[PDB]
This record gives C-alpha cells, structure tokens and sequence, in this order.
C-alpha cells in the first residue's frame, strides 16, 4: 500500500510512479489520448508526512509532452491527493498548457480531472 | 532556453530553477525575505526543444508545502509557458490541492494564476 506503483486513469493511461522518502515523485506516463505516443518522463512532489486525521496525501506531477517519438510542445500538471483503502485511488485535476504565440495565449490551457486506481477500470 | 535563474511573482514569492538539457526543472521556491522556514523543493519538466515560430516554451512544476520546519499538507502545480526577450516572463495557471477527508474533498482545490519576471520587485 502507498503511492509507489502502477496506476491507470479512467481513459486507459498508465502512470508508473515511485514515491521517494524525500518527497520526490519519479517515473513514466503513457497517455491513451491526445498528441502522445509511448512513455514520457514525469517528476513531481508529494507530502511525505501526511496528517493523521483521515485526510488524503497531497501530491502533484508534471509531464512535458516531448520524447524520442513526438513533441507536442505542451505540458500537463496533475494536482490531487492519494486516498488509501481496499480500493486505493488518486483523485486529480489537471492543466494542459501549450506553447503559443501571444495572440493565441488566451486559449493555451485545457482543464480536466483524472481519477487513478491500481486496478485498471 | 532562458529559463535557468531566479524568478519573482507579483505577491512576494521567488524561485530559483535550473533547466536541465534533458527537460528537467529543479530548484527551490521561497519568499521574498528568504528565510529557511519559507523554502521548499521545486521539481518539474519543460519542453527542451520548443518551436521556433515565436511560440512560448511549455513547462510545469510542483511544490509540496512540506519542509523541515512546517507542513501545510498541500501541493501546488503551476502549468504555463516561458516567453523570452528583454522582458522575459513565465505565465502560469496553478492548482493548489490540500489533503482532505472524502466529505471535504469537493473543496480541496484552489485555482489561480501567477506571472513571473526576472526583475526583483
């Protein structure tokens, strides 16, 4: 039990993460949607000493959508919390910002929400 | 890439970041006064091969609000783009998620926007 492991979101993406003792998140992300192919590097942070009152564990991570196969000139950040239990879950909201000209910057950012489970839905 | 260095927002915060050749963002996020109790690890990713058509450079990073002195049980992710030139800027939107119980999860996430400059206010 814990954050370290392989997770899947509701759209079939694969989030392979390690939670280090120092609060570091590392691993790879593979998206089933969008301008993306194969695995991408992710890095992020999580609360390594969460509250003991029943609250979830806050965390966030970033993927820049460049790898050896494609470059979408964009990056997604997921912000959320880990919730333990017999059906562990990470609930997130995300922002996907593209590199744009100034005239197009107003429409540079998509917003959404992803839920991750260790059992693929 | 023009990203490595010290950046300042509109509300008295500062971060020092190194943009690695591979796409890594690493550094420290802190307050204007710069005391140790206000400093936190920052980690993220950026597009290390941006477009050459005048578009910005997509990037994102996370700070979990725990250091050796305090812990807010929360984390912010900034998603945005770097725009170069004599008045360089990092223009972001952010999500700040707190660890909560399930009953309070509906109100776990704040949203906002931050612009960063290289010039100390």
């Amino acid at each position: 039990a814990g954050i370290t492991g392989t997770w899947y979101n509701q759209l079939g993406s694969t989030f392979i993460v390690t939670a280090g003792a120092d609060g570091a998140l590392t691993g790879t992300y593979e998206s089933a949607v969008g301008n993306a192919e194969s695995r991408y590097v992710l890095t992020g942070r999580y609360d390594s000493a969460p509250a003991t009152d029943g609250s979830g564990t806050a965390l966030g991570w970033t993927v820049a959508w460049k790898n050896n196969y494609r470059n979408a000139h964009s990056a997604t950040t997921w912000s959320g919390q880990y919730v333990g239990g017999a059906e562990a879950r990470i609930n997130t909201q995300w922002l996907l910002t593209s590199g744009t000209t100034e005239a197009n910057a107003w429409k540079s950012t998509l917003v959404g929400h992803d839920t991750f489970t260790k059992v693929k839905p």
